[PDB]
């Protein structure tokens, strides 16, 4: 009834799923290696910042210590998608700076653990809503957790997530792009493959596809609130 990946789109999906899996911290068995950020950390948000806000700085350090590798992995992922590597250097850097939080956020959210109400950062650090609120995301902490809980139910697989990530990456909605039309063709290709792959999985949920497109908007929201700290160093 509802259409299902063409053979060129099965190819796209292999490449994208392998790019995601090869850059997802600790891989598919991440859950068996975790350290819970300890209780005494992230509880006291007392230090002002050059931006005006108060932050439990110890916590902010513990987070800042593991963020660069996480960024690196987003870049590794991007560079493994051929439609992304064909872009000019100038546009690659824009696009990366632009989705890097959208993607790290999604990457944590699908590793939401209802058993302990924690997010899992880079496959190892289990954190509570309040630790990451006080560590420097404000309300953004609350937004990712709501999303975590929301996705438990959708039960996404590494392909769905991979493809979701490519749709985030090839956004045409960024200041400064040269090759806008190429990016939109590629976004459209990924969207259409993704819609098809979702067909191919009979999801025991009504309206799965459109419900899931809505979480794109939530992720672009996250990325818009926490966009400052990405004048990151992209090396192509
Ligand atoms: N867990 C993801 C990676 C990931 C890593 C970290 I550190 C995260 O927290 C942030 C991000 C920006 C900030 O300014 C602060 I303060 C904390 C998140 I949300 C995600 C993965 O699987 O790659």
């Amino acid at each position: 009834q509802r259409p299902e990946p063409t053979p060129e789109e099965w190819d796209l999906i292999h490449i994208a799923t392998e790019a995601h899996r090869s850059t997802n911290a600790q891989g598919s068995h991440w859950k068996q290696r975790r350290k819970f950020l300890p209780d005494d950390i992230g509880q006291s948000p007392i230090v002002s910042m050059p931006d005006g806000d108060k932050v439990d700085l110890e916590a902010f350090s513990e987070f800042t210590k593991i963020i660069t590798p996480a960024i690196t992995r987003v870049v590794d992922f991007a560079k493994k998608l051929p439609m992304f590597s064909e872009l000019p250097c100038e546009d690659q850097i824009i696009l990366l700076k632009g989705c890097c939080m959208e993607i790290m956020s999604l990457r944590a959210a699908v590793r939401y653990d209802p058993e302990s109400d924690t997010l899992t950062l880079s496959g190892e650090m289990a954190v509570k809503r309040e630790q990451l609120k006080n560590g420097g995301l404000g309300v953004v902490s609350d937004a990712i957790f709501e999303l975590g809980k929301s996705l438990s139910a959708f039960n996404l697989d590494d392909t769905e997530v991979a493809l979701l990530q490519a749709v985030l990456l090839m956004s045409t909605d960024r200041s400064g792009l040269l090759c806008v039309d190429k990016i939109e063709k590629s976004q459209e290709a990924y969207l259409l493959a993704f819609e098809h792959y979702v067909n191919h999985r009979k999801h025991n949920i009504p309206h799965f596809w459109p419900k899931l497109l809505m979480k794109v908007t939530d992720l672009r929201m996250i990325g818009a609130c926490h966009a400052s700290r990405f004048l990151h160093m992209k090396v192509e």
